[PDB]
């Protein structure tokens, strides 16, 4: 390889597009540029040191990617295979340390549009995977290229990329109306043919006596600051509700209306989440596999047996969901007695159930003593 | 090593980072730094005795930590292993004094970013442990490094980091809105073609009589503070209800809406910080199997035995959450009833049961009475 | 103004402010109906709570 075409390469990537969403991630956001200009004589743009610059970044992002992380990982990935040798190796590889590691992949890979992950083999001879953060990695295309994507979509943008415009807007309005409390403190006198000759007079005369003296026939007046409110909470109502669209996330505020309870109600609730999390189940899933490979490769190369991870091994996510256990088991108990359903099919679909096999068999030692 | 360099570190050190977050757990926020300024002469900015300057700072960050301490934490954790004589050596380590520093050290991490605590062999030849705040330590990378790392998030960075931008505006409203209602108490009169040509005239005349004397066609004209109690109050909610979300917190002041009991209405109310602990779960647990590490090492070499923690010893964490326990016994009932549910399940599921061993076999010895 | 509250007038004339008017109310009130045809025009679902 070349050590010039290296440099090109260096100097030519730029890492502002995947740290965007890390940014906001971290209430870094745009907003925080914000800065309250002035003209000078000859019209030069200038800070004012007289005005408070209040720049209110929101955590929007932070929270929908929390969401997602959780509802895809949260719970850790299983694994089933007819291979039990196989099956022992990938368990004690992943079942600790690789959940909370796939958790940070997952967040990573929704602040940045992608994560990559390495796989290489310890100074103890063990097999090992380090995160290898795609803002410092340079792509162009054990046998195959030794590293592992996650993408978070086809395009590999930030999860940030389709709302980015409505949290800039959120925080533009916000702080707009935070400026307009600070400036409402500061109250502006107009005086309309003020009597008093020196200046020195009136700042010390309002300030330490309750008087300001006027002759003629003026007066005066105040300009206050309006403070928008009521416009900025109509509108923020909006981008609130439209954020939570745009973003496929679920908003368990509660119900003003009284049906959020039922089976469709709830359903109707994560429909936009379960959208968002299938796509990236499916994209996790990917690099996942390719993540398999490479430990096949390994087991092949070590002695410990040759594996067809693609065919052999199943993976089983599992999703946090809120459901009202009190309606299923009714249905279920309704479903069964009905008979429409088996005992069997029932306790695996019960929502007071862990493991399906357990409980079948705990209701069967149950019976044979009573 | 080189004495040099420890100058260096230390130099370059800084704390503020961390102990912003002990800062705002202890109500001094940045709004303590508030003072109101005015215009000298040759406009020196000053700040001005005559008005009185409120800045109030909310307990709004000690709450939440608070309340993500003790829902993870709260409770002690629990430990099961199939090697007794490790579980025995693991309890009588880890079960009161324990409980009472693990509870210290995730309000710590919380509002540090990390927190550190360090493992040592006491005088007496016993095993120790000691909070090492992690504000007066420095690491650059027993046979390992012999410092433990609790890692508040992967960034370790405090919580107050995802919603301190609005705490500040909270309370920069509140106190606006506090001198509002100071300053309103001081009336400014404007005097137009007053009567008295003496100054000292006035103040006694109005001071000790209720006459102000005016000639002309004048008058007296007051000008009195405008106070924004409903704008403000306005804001103040939105941010209020924000501030619950991006801190990923429980709000349970009471529900308006008649839904609030049910099931689902329930676990959507902690659905935000049953996120949070998740993590924060993880990040506590890899602190901790690294805490079991080196009691495994002190064991091996004090001659107690030598073990395995990361594959033996299993760790049990409990959650503080608000049920409908009325609800639950019913489902419950009917789920056993109907027969999809093994009663021993049911006993362990059941609301009203803190050890289902000792209840199962409770139920059995009334059986066999009966 | 910048560094005083003052603003110093004589004659008969005074300072009036111009301030921008914000059309929040006519823009929420199109913007619902554009929302709804939206979801028609797109044959899509949307699946907000039902009042
Ligand atoms: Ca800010
Ligand atoms: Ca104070
Ligand atoms: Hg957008
Ligand atoms: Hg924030």
């Amino acid at each position: 390889p070349d050590t010039t075409m290296i440099q090109k390469l260096i100097d030519e990537h730029n890492p502002e597009p995947l740290l965007k969403g890390v940014r906001y991630y971290m209430c870094e956001n745009d907003i925080e540029k914000k800065r309250r200009t002035y003209y000078d004589a000859a019209g030069q743009q200038l800070v004012d040191d007289t005005k408070t610059n209040n720049r209110t970044s929101h955590a929007w992002h932070k929270l929908f990617v929390d969401q997602k992380t959780q509802y895809l990982v949260g719970e850790p990935v299983t694994f089933t295979s007819d291979n039990k040798t196989l099956l022992e190796y990938v368990n004690e590889l992943a079942d600790d340390d690789f959940d909370d590691i796939l958790n940070e992949t997952v967040k990573n890979m929704s602040n940045k549009g992608i994560e990559y992950w390495h796989p290489f083999v310890d100074e103890e001879g063990e097999f090992d995977y380090v995160i290898f953060p795609a803002e410092e990695m340079i792509v162009v295309y054990w046998g195959r290229v030794p590293i592992i994507p996650f993408k978070n979509n086809e395009e590999m943008v930030s999860d940030l990329k389709f709302y980015k415009d409505l949290i800039d807007n959120y925080d533009s309005i916000t702080s707009s109306t935070m400026d307009s409390f600070s400036d409402f403190q500061q109250i502006v006198y107009v005086l309309k043919n003020y009597d008093g000759e020196n200046p020195k007079e009136f700042t010390a005369n309002l300030r330490y006596h309750s008087v300001i003296k006027v002759s003629g026939d003026g007066g005066v007046d105040t300009l206050r600051a309006e403070i928008p409110v009521d416009s900025a909470a109509k509108e923020l109502e909006r981008i609130q509700d439209e954020l939570y669209k745009s973003a496929q996330a679920v908003d368990n505020s509660p119900e003003t209306i009284g049906g959020g309870a039922t089976g469709p109600a709830l359903e109707k609730l994560y429909a936009l989440l379960d959208l968002k999390a299938n796509m990236a189940e499916r994209k996790i899933r990917a690099g996942l596999r390719l993540f398999f490979w490479f430990f096949a490769e390994y087991l092949r190369n070590t002695g410990k047996g040759d594996f067809n991870p693609d065919k052999e091994l199943t993976m089983t996510f599992t999703r946090t969901r809120i459901q009202n256990d009190s309606e299923i088991v009714q249905s279920l108990v309704q479903g069964v007695t009905g008979g429409i359903m088996s005992k069997e099919t029932a306790v695996a679909r019960n929502p007071f159930v862990q493991d399906p096999e357990e409980e079948l068999a705990r209701i069967e030692e149950e019976m044979n003593q009573y």
